[PDB]
C-alpha cells in the first residue's frame, strides 16, 4: 500500500521546480486567489500523456475562466520537459502555456502517493483540485495504459465553485441529474429540531425531510458544466494528427 | 494523510457483511470472473448519496453488460441499508438492485483509505475499480459535496478492457480524443532497437517512434463508450422527482 | 480485552453528535445540575434496542422527577437515528424525546468501553448511571440477545440519591430486604472506638457493631421505590402492538 | 480507568481459593453443565454485603432449578469467609450454601476489573453472568453503598436460558413487555431476501421485516420470571431481624 | 528473591489503614516520641497468630516501659481485624490493645518484602524494630508455621536503647555473655593511633587492642533484660486455655 | 531497599570458598541430610563478631545434636579467618570447629541480602536456617552492634523440627505457650467441610474450629527446647575472661 | 578484559578508608604538593605480600626525600590491616609507617582495575605512580606470585621528576643507558623547519635530527639514582629473618 | 577509562603484520613452547625509543637462553620499521634481531589497551610478558617521556619460571631480598587442616603458618637473576654513541 494526502487537508507544503522555474505550493496560487489541479503523467515523449496535454492545453480557457491554473509532473527533468513541449507545439501545432514539474528523485511523487504498484519509477496519472484556501477538493488515480476525461475535471472544479458559492450539495450526474437535473440539493437537517422545521417552512422542494433541492444555478453557470460534457460527447470535425 | 491501496496491487483480501449476507473480496468476483467496481457513500438517508445510488441503479444493464459487478459501501448497519434502499424503491421507484457493505467501525473504511479530513466519522465518495485478477485498476475518491459522474466510470471500465485485450493504451478524452479520435495507442519503444523496428516497419500511423496508433476497436464498442458520454451530457427528458 | 471507565471516576470529557445537536459529557448534564444515564444499543431498526427506547419513553416523567436526563448511543448515524424515531411515533405510537448519539468509528464505545466480543462492529447494551457531579455511580453491560429492565435503573438511581441525601448505604432488594425491610443501613465503624461508641449509643438498631439501621427514607420516598418494582412485576393492561 | 473482561469472552482461566476448596475456573462449573454468577463484595462483615448474601441464599433453590451455581468474591481470606458464614447462619438464621473466593492480594479482582475509583483496596459489587460453556454473557458493577436486586439477576439468567433454547432476543422488560407482554423477538433478517421472505412469510406477528415475535415460552417459564419480580415488589410479610 | 527495606534506612514513608485509624509511618510514632515494633501475620482467625497476638498483649506494660508502641499487620480487613480481637477479648480474656494495620491488596507487605514463597497471598511474620527517629533497628522473618519469641524482641530493643545511651556494643546473649557477662563492648579502634592509645590507656578490661569492655549498665537495666529471658524459660503458672 | 532470598525458596546455589576449602551450598549440606545455620559478621577482630563465635562454638555440640551444621561469612579472606580463629582459641581457650566463608568481593553477601544501609563494606548480622532440602525456613538480620541470641535459633531449629515431623505448628514462645503451654498447633481447617469434621471430632482440645490443638512431643523434646531458654536466662557460673 | 585508569589522566576522585583515618584521593597528596605511590596487595597475612611491606618500609626515607607518599590497597578490612602491620613490627622488627585503603567491596579495586583472571577476588600487585597534579604517570601489574623490585619504583619517580624539571626524555635502563650513559634525551624535532634548526645549532650531542641529548642532571642525582640500582643488585649483609 | 587485557588471561587471539611476515599471537609462540614478551613504542625513529630497542637487542641472548621470544609494536607501517632497523644498524652498529608488529590503524594497539591520555595516536611503552601457554603473566604500562629498565623484564622472566618449576612465590627484590635473601616462598595453606599439616611436619623455615620458605633454586638460577641486577647497577664501560 501507499500514503496519500486527503480531501479537507491543506495541499503540504513544497517548492518545486517547474518548466517556469521555482514556485511554493500550494501558496504561489493560494496568493493570487486561484484553484489549481495538479496532475500527473508517467514520463515525457509518451503518447497517452501526450494527448492528456493537448486536452488540458485545448481546456486551457475554460480552466481559467473558472479561476483555476493548471502544473504538470513527472520525473522527467527540466530540459526533457521543454523539449518535449517544443516537440508537441511543432509537431501537433499546439503550445502548452501551463508549467510542469521536475521530479526525478521522485520527492514530490512520494509526499502526493503518485507511486503505484504499476511502475516503482513513474507517477500514475493523479489528479489533485485544490481550492483557493490550498484545500484538497478532489483526487483522481488513472493508470499508465488510461488517459483522463478532462472535461469531468471542469466539471467537478465548476460544480464544486457552485456548492461553495450557494452553500448547496451537487447530485450525481450535475447538470443532468435523472431525479432533480440542474437542482442543487439542500444540506441535510442533522437535529430533530432542524429536521421538523425543514418540513414545517415549505421552502424547498422535498422528497423527505432529508432531501430538499432548489434551482439556485444560473442559466449561464448551467449552460457552461452542460457544454463541457457535449464537447466530451461529440465526435471531433477534424483529427489534429491530420493537419500536422 | 491517510495509507490507501495502489493501483496493480491486488485489492486487500476481506470478508465483509453486505445487505446480500457476508461475501470475500476480491475472490466472490474473481470466482465469477466479473470485475467490480466498489464505491462508497458518507451515510444512508443522505441525497447526494441517494442520486448516486439511482443512477449506478439505472446504469446496471450497462455494467452487467461490461461483466461488472456493482458494490457500495457506508458506516450505516445493514438494517439502515435495508431500509434506505426500501425508502429508494417506494418513494423514487427505483429498486436499487446491489449490495451494500455495512462498516460500522470503518475497519474497511481504514484499510481502503477512504476515511480523509473532511469527515472523521463518514467515509468521502471513493471507487475502487477491480479487475477479474482482483487487481485494482483505477482509484477516484469524490467528496462529500459532489455526486459522481457515473457515466465516467462506464468509460474507465470499458475502456481498461478494450486496452487489456487489444494491448493497446487509450488516448485522452477517448473514444473522441482530439489528435487520434477513436484510435487506440500502441505502447512505445523502450529500447533503441525496437524504436528503428517501429519506424521502418510502416506498420502503423506514428508521429515519432513513440507515438504509434491505429484503429482495432469495433464500431459497437466505440459506439457502446460514446453513448455513455451522450447519456451524461443529455438534458433529462422526465425528472423522477414529478412521478414520486 | 476492553478498558472501561470506573465508578468513582468523572465521567470522560467528550464532545458527542447527537440528533439534537453537539454537546460536551458529562458539562451539559453538571451544569444543569442533573444526573444523566447514557445508555448504548447495537443499531437503529433492530426489535430488542426499539423495546428499550419505548420503555424509558414511557418512563421518561419517573426520569424527570428524579432530575435525570437520558441520553442514547449506538454507532448509527444521526440520520439513521431521525428516521428510526419517526418509524417508532409513527408505527408504535410513542414520541422518543431525549437524544441518541451517533457514533460511527466507535470513538465513544471505545472510551466507554462498549465494544465486547460478542459483536466487532455494534455496542452492546451499556449504562453508565452518572450523578449531577459528573461521577459515574454505577455501570451496566447487557448483551445484544436480552432487553434492559428499566425499572432497576429508576430504582438505582433512586436509592443512590436517598443514600447521597440520607448519609445512608441501601439494603440488597431496598425497599423490600428480607432482613430490615425498608431500612437504611449506618455506615459500619472502621475502628475500635468508633465499635464500641456505636454499641453503647443505642441510637440504632443493631444486630452486631458493623450491621446498623435505621427508617429516615419518607413514606413517599419508599413507596415511590416500590411503585417501580410492582411495574416491572406487573402484566400489561393492554400491549401497545394492539392499538398500533 | 481500568480492563474488564468482556461479553462473549471465555472467563479467564483462573485456580481459585474457596472455602470449599480449591477450583479451577469457569471449568469447575463447564464440567458440570452449570451457569455460574461470580459476585463480589467489599469485605466480609460488612452490613450490604451481608444482606446481598442473605438474599441470594433465600434465592439458592431458584437459581439451583434453573442449573445456576452461586460463587461470591472478596479480598478477606478464606478463615474470615467461614466465620463470616457462620456469624450468618447464628444471628440471622439463614445458612450460605455456596462458596466464596479469598482473594488477599486482588490477583482475580485485577483479572475481573472489580477495583475501581471507590475503593483502591476492595472490589465494588461486580456480577459476571457466566453460561455453561464458560461464556461470560451479561457484567453488573454496583457500587459500595447499593445492594443489588437479586431477582432481576434470575430473570437475566432465565431470559439468557430462554433464548439460548428457543432462538429468539428478549425484549426489555420481560416477560411484561409493554408492546408484546410475554413475547420473544424472532432475530432481525440481516439480508434483502431474508427481510422478503420474513414479509412473505405470514408465519410471526410483525411490525416490520425487522420487528417479528411470537409466545413459544411456556407458561411455567413466564409464571417463574413473572415470580420473581413480584417477589422483588413485594413487602416481606415478616423481617428476619425481628426472629433473630 | 524479593526487596527489602534495609537496616539503618528509614522506615518507607507510608499511610496505612489501621483498626484505630488512618496513620502515616514512620512519622505518627516519631511525634509520639516512641520506637515502634511493627509485625504481621498470615491472616486473621488464625491460631499460631492468635498465640502471638496473646504474647504481645500479655507484654504491652513491658513494651511502654521501653517507649516501643506495637503495631500488627495483615491482608484481612479493619472488619475481620475488629471481630478478631473481639473473639480474643471474649474468648481468652485478654484485650488486644495496640492497632492491626488492613493490607488488603498487600501495598505495604510489598514494601516490607513480607510475601515469600511459603505464601503467595499471606505475609510470614515479619519483624520490623523501628527507633524514634524512624530508623530500622532489626528485621526479623518468621514462617508460618513458628510463633515468635516475644520476649527476644524486648531484649533487642532494651540492648540496642543501652547501645544508644553508653556508646557500647552488645556481646552474644548479653546480659549473660559466657566471656564477659553483662559487660558491654567498647567499639574498636579504626585507626593504628586509636589502636595504640587503646592499649596505652588502661581505662578498660581488654583482650586485645580491638576487645575492649566494661561494665555500664545500671543492675536495673541488667536484671530487666534477664527478666525477659526468664519469663521465656519459665513454664507458664497457668495456662489461658483452662479458663476459657 | 536492597533485594533477599525468601523463606520457602532453595537456598541460591553458589560456590564459596571457605577456611575448610571450597563447598557448594546448599548442596554441601543437602548431601549430607544436614540442616545449617549460615550467619554473616560484618569483619574478623571484631568484638561482638568474637563473642557470637564462641557462643556458636559453646552450643555446637547441641547443634549436631538436631543434625545441624554452622556456616559463618564475612567480608574478610580465609587467612584473616585462620589467623582469627587461632586468636580465639589461644586467648579465650575455645576451638571454633566450623567454617567462614570468605566473601572479599561481597558477591555472597549482595546475593543474600546482607549489605544494608548501617555499612556500605561489611555484612550485619544475617542468619539463614535452612533444611536439609536446602529450603530457607527463617531469616534474621541483627545490626552491627547487637550479638545474637544463639539459644534461640536453637529453639528455631528444633520447633521447626517438631512441626515437619509432627504435622503441627509451633504456638508463640513455645514451650512455655501462655494459652496451650507446650502444646502443638492442629493446621486450621480451610473449608466448611473440614471445620465442621473437626468439631464434630471431638478428637482435639479446641477452642474454635481455626484453633485445635494437642501434646504430641516427647517429654525429651520439650526438656530439650526448655534448656535452651533456661540456658539463655542463666548468668554463666564462670566467665572465660577470668583465665584468657 | 577489564577497564583500568591511563597515563595522563586524573587519578579518579575517591574517599577512602584507611588504617590512618579516611582521605580523598589524589587531594590528600596534590594539597601537600606530593607524589605518591598506591600499590595493591592480594590479602594481608600473605608471604610475599609481606616481603614487599618490608622492602617498601626500608625504603620509605628515600621515598619521603623524593617528596613521595605511600598507600597500600587490599580487599582486608582494617582490623586485619592492623593486626597484620602489628605481625610485621613484632616478628620481623619492621615498623610499616604508611597507610593501608582497606577495600572489602573491591570498589576502589574495580576501579583502578585491580582485579585481574588470576583472582576473582583478590587484587594483583598494581602499581599507580601518581604526580603532585593528580596525574597518573606509570602503571605496574605484578602477579600474585612474583614480587616487586621497590628499587625500580623509586629509579621511575626520580627519572620522572628529573624529566619534568629539566625538559628531558630519559633513556633506556638510565642512568646507565648503553648509548648516552647519564645523558637525557631533548624532546624530538616534528617539524621540518624544527628538524633543520637543531641541526644548524650544533646546541647538542646527535645521532640525527631526531636524536639529541645532553648531561643536565646533576652528580648527586645520577649517584642517587644509581644508588637505587647498587642496592637492587647487591645481597643483604644480614637477613631479617635471623635476628627474629 | 581504556579496556586491558588482564593477567591470568589467555594473551588475544589475533593474526599481527610484522617486519618477519604474518603471525598468529599467540598461537606462533605456543605452538614453539616459548615465552614471549611483546612490548609497544611510541613511533619509529624516535629516541628514547631508539634506547629501548638497543638494549632488548643487547639482551637478546639472555632472553634465547631463558627461552624468550622479542616482539616489538608501534602505529608504524612495515616499511619504516625496516628502514628505522636499518638505521639502528647502520649508526649505532646493532642488530635488531627480533619482529615489530605494524599497527596503523591501531587495531591491535585497542585491544591490548596501549592508548593511554598521553597521546590519542601513538601507544605508550607496553610490556605483555605471556607464557608458554599464551597465558598474560604481567603487564607494565611504561609512559613516553620514560625508557623501560630492561634488566627488570628478564629478572620477572626468570623469577616465574623459577615459580612455574618449583612451585614456589618469588619474594620482594629476589633474589636479594631483605628478610629471606634468594629463598623461595612456600604458597601459603588457605584451610585450617592444611595450617596446622604445615606448622607440625617442620620441612620448612617458617615465621608463621602463612610464612614459609626453602632454598631450591639453583645457585646458578640465583647468580643468573642477580647478573642482570647487576649490569642495571654497572657505569657502562664504553658508550656506543662514541664508536658509532
Amino acid at each position: 500500500p501507499g500514503s496519500i494526502p486527503l480531501i479537507g487537508e491543506r495541499f503540504p507544503e513544497m517548492e518545486v521546480t517547474t518548466d517556469h522555474g521555482v514556485i511554493k505550493l500550494p501558496d504561489h496560487y493560494v496568493s493570487q486567489g486561484k484553484w489549481f489541479v495538479l496532475f500527473s503523467h508517467p514520463a515525457d515523449f509518451t503518447p497517452v500523456s501526450t494527448t492528456e496535454f493537448v486536452s488540458f492545453a485545448r481546456r486551457y480557457e475554460d480552466f481559467q475562466r473558472l479561476g483555476v491554473d493548471l502544473i504538470g509532473l513527472s520525473v522527467d527533468s527540466v530540459f526533457s520537459h521543454i523539449k518535449w513541449k517544443e516537440w508537441i507545439e511543432r509537431h501537433i501545432g499546439v503550445r502548452i502555456p501551463f508549467p510542469i514539474i521536475a521530479d526525478p528523485q521522485g520527492t514530490v511523487a512520494r509526499r502526493l502517493g503518485l507511486l503505484h504498484a504499476e511502475s516503482a519509477t513513474h507517477t500514475v496519472r493523479g489528479v489533485f483540485i485544490v481550492d483557493a484556501r490550498g484545500v484538497i477538493r478532489t483526487m483522481l488515480y488513472y493508470p499508465m495504459e488510461l488517459g483522463r476525461l478532462v472535461d469531468e475535471i471542469l466539471r467537478i472544479v465548476k460544480a464544486l465553485k457552485l456548492g461553495d458559492s450557494l452553500k448547496r450539495a451537487v447530485p450525481a450526474d450535475w447538470p443532468n441529474n435523472e431525479i432533480i437535473g440542474e437542482g442543487l440539493i439542500v444540506p441535510p437537517p442533522t437535529t430533530e429540531d432542524q429536521a421538523r422545521a425543514r418540513m414545517e417552512s415549505g421552502q424547498y422542494r422535498s422528497l423527505d425531510w432529508w432531501f430538499s433541492w432548489d434551482t439556485p444555478a444560473s442559466r449561464d453557470d448551467v449552460e457552461e458544466a452542460r457544454r463541457y460534457l457535449r464537447r466530451a460527447a461529440e465526435k471531433p470535425a477534424k483529427l489534429l494528427y491530420e493537419e500536422a
